[PDB]
């Protein structure tokens, strides 16, 4: 049950009003996890630099209980990198994505955990 | 020595001016860790969706050097979920909480680490 | 290939317009990692408390594929704590820094991962 967030210096105004449903629909397919169990967080107007340049960049993170591995993460990257340059106009080379495989017992939800 | 943050789309104005002291007092008891060593971070006005809905939701995280386990996390969840709906009006089902057990050697503080 | 972010309640206006290049130049030396592969994220105006006080504080995080260990983290802390009080006027005792050693296979970049 994944969460994907984008932290970028790009301004709020360049944020396609589609992104949210967009990243939800895509990650759902990609990870093969329920669209209802996916939460997306977009953070623009941020103060950040990459390689010492304040040009458009992003540091993202995908947390998922499973669906995280070697070939998977590459697949996700190409996917998320394609979406990020197209929608936010963020070059692929100025983007990091931290992938995380959470343990069910460490994910609280609706009052309890997934354990 | 825990840190608990709330990232929500709810607007800054619905943030009880008590929450900070509130979550501090509670987590302190819950985890049985010094109130002085707890830091709370609240992030409202955020761009996020859950299950493809932009309705009130939250993705939280509790980082603590210990005090993290099976039954503990459930206990924390019910606690944090009760507080979050009551104070921020966020339904329990549209809330994720990532629990993390940090290693003392990996937590810098006041110039050094807890190792 | 590190990322260092600062989340503080200090106001945007107290953020030296140097910090970005500053933390980049320093971490680069410190961790001995390419300045081009370092991304810095600064988050001010935030709602946070520490020890139940809303006075200037910060919760930072340094993610790096390696260059993370026992004596390293202490060294980094003293470094980052010196920089944070001098530049942002944040006392060393009201600052936490979470250090993370990422696995290359879990870091997407420019379309693929570092694996």
């Amino acid at each position: 049950m994944p969460v994907f967030t984008i932290r970028t210096n790009v301004c709020r105004d360049s944020v396609p009003d589609t992104l949210l449903s967009d990243l939800t629909k895509q990650l759902a397919k990609a990870t093969g996890k329920p669209a209802e169990y996916i939460a997306i967080h977009i953070v623009p107007d941020q103060i950040m630099s990459f390689g010492d340049s304040t040009d458009p960049c992003a540091v993202c993170s995908l947390c998922s209980i499973g669906k995280i591995g070697g070939p998977q993460n590459k697949s996700y990257t190409k996917l998320l990198c394609d979406i990020l340059t197209k929608q936010l106009n963020i070059p692929a080379n100025r983007v990091y994505i931290n992938y995380y495989d959470l343990n069910a017992a460490n994910v609280g939800w609706n009052g309890s955990t997934f354990a």
